[PDB]
């Protein structure tokens, strides 16, 4: 029943605005886990559990996206402490986040970026199907299960329940945020997610994000610093349309000619990760 007996705490993996994440092991079966701590006073968004229990939004959202689908990090357990919440999450091993992967490899070959981008799209569609909006899709929030070539979305701490009305709050990453958020402090869920996906795909094929300042985001002029195919540039420019309604739907992205003939995750690990 207690936290200390159920899990063996390992080293600190990282910390930041999201809280503190440790490597861990579930004592019973030696299953690798990640133990995330978040202070109650530092919590950006609070959520309501069906039984009335007040919990961080991440607990609500991760419970909604809980199935056999490997594209989203699994919430294994959670605990309330007097001044904090502790979340026990899945930990693939060996693992590397996409930001570190891109830093080490530079710009990704298009075949690899296609496989990775396709899995991110499948994971985001699963969230939206479950009524969950991530709101912080970026290289740092994507983990690569290096042996299986499977990607997982992490950090639902800036997320929200998906709705069809305007969002006026935002606590994700500014450089992945759309021009309507920068200009008006307003955005709709799906079209803002598609913009962050265009930032992510550019990041994968160029090895860096396209915009650093508010003025560049608002202007939305995309410059390619690396050699990128015409079909890939077209998809990126489409996701990054200034008008939210001009951005593609997830169906239009996955039917795009650049997205055809994706590798399977295991083929991806064999060709590119081994
Ligand atoms: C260590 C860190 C934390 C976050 C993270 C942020 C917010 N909320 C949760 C986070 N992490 C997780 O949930 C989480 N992290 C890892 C992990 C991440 C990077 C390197 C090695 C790892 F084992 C594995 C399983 C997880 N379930 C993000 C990044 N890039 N790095």
């Amino acid at each position: 029943e207690p936290l200390e007996s159920q899990y063996q705490v390992g080293p600190l993996l990282g910390s930041g605005g999201f809280g503190s994440v440790y490597s861990g092991i579930r004592v019973s079966d030696n299953l690798p886990v990640a133990i995330k701590h978040v202070e109650k006073d530092r919590i950006s968004d609070w959520g309501e559990l069906p039984n009335g229990t007040r919990v961080p939004m991440e607990v609500v959202l991760l419970k909604k996206v809980s199935s056999g689908f490997s594209g989203v990090i699994r919430l294994l357990d959670w605990f309330e402490r007097p001044d904090s919440f502790v979340l026990i999450l899945e930990r693939p091993e060996p693992v590397q986040d996409l930001f570190d992967f891109i830093t080490e490899r530079g710009a990704l070959q298009e075949e690899l970026a296609r496989s990775f981008f396709w899995q991110v799209l499948e994971a985001v569609r699963h969230c939206h199907n479950c009524g969950v909006l991530h709101r912080d899709i970026k290289d740092e929030n994507i983990l690569i299960d290096l042996n299986r070539g499977e990607l997982k979305l992490i950090d639902f701490g800036s997320g929200a329940l998906l709705k069809d009305t305007v969002y006026t709050d935002f606590d994700g990453t500014r450089v992945y945020s759309p021009p309507e958020w920068i200009r008006y402090h307003r955005y709709h869920g799906r079209s803002a997610a598609v913009w962050s996906l265009g930032i992510l795909l550019y990041d994968m094929v160029c090895g860096d994000i396209p915009f650093e300042h508010d003025e560049e985001i608002i202007r939305g002029q995309v410059f390619f610093r690396q050699r990128v195919s015409s079909e890939c540039q077209h998809l990126i420019r489409w996701c990054l349309a200034l008008r939210p309604s001009d951005r593609p739907t997830f169906e239009e992205i996955q039917n795009h000619p650049w997205m055809q003939d994706v590798l399977l995750p295991q083929e991806t690990a064999e060709i590119h990760l081994h």
